[PDB]
């Protein structure tokens, strides 16, 4: 049936550095926006809505305000890659893939986030 | 858009009994079972799939073989309720009701779970 498949379900991303996460699901013939849902969430923080044609945001966690963009181009694809902009060591954890699209399926991926002492130095109060 | 709502996100059960967790959706007209997807599962135990008309227990988890079940029934009124039976101290934790019916949403349960002295002095060892 309907899957989603990760190609790697453990990232390891260096302090303050980019992050593309990639998540692929099969688009029948040329995709459908109506009839898809995409949903991006890590550790009940929804990052990223995108809901029969557009993003929904206004349920979007604070600490991710304007840091996780949805490629919109690459859903063609049937890849919906979340990128994360300069990541910080509280975005290591289990994040969570949900796609509905005629079906529905989820993946988890693992962030392990490496930091130098000075950052984890400051993540121990901050 | 669409919306799952849950009756109670928190539930005080004693142990040995059985207990009901209610999940509803909208039901529009008549429902379309074979879009309609029910999972529902508990700190990444998947419990019960329910797909294209019926459960799929081929990923039921250990700790729920035939004590969980899904009230096919109410599936008719929009009522995904879950029903667990003769629960344990394992079962105490955070659900997760997820739907996908043209739309998708899911929503979180919390569950604890009292207990007589004997059982929990099991759980330990
Ligand atoms: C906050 N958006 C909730 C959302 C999006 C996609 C899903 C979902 C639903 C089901 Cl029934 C199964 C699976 Cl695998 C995923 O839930």
């Amino acid at each position: 049936a309907f899957t989603v498949t990760v190609p790697k379900d453990l990232y390891v991303v260096e302090y303050g550095s980019n992050m593309t996460i990639e998540c692929k699901f099969p688009v029948e013939k040329q995709l459908d926006l109506a009839a898809l849902i995409v949903y991006w969430e890590m550790e009940d923080k929804n990052i990223i809505q995108f809901v029969h044609g557009e993003e929904d945001l206004k349920t979007q966690h604070s600490s991710y305000r304007q840091r996780a963009r949805l490629l919109k181009d690459q859903l063609s694809l049937g890849n919906a890659a979340l990128q994360i902009t300069d990541v910080k060591l509280q975005d290591a954890g289990v994040y969570r893939c949900m796609i509905s699209y005629g079906g529905a399926d989820y993946k988890r991926i693992t962030v392990k986030v490496n930091a130098p002492y000075a950052a984890a130095l400051h993540h121990h109060h901050h």
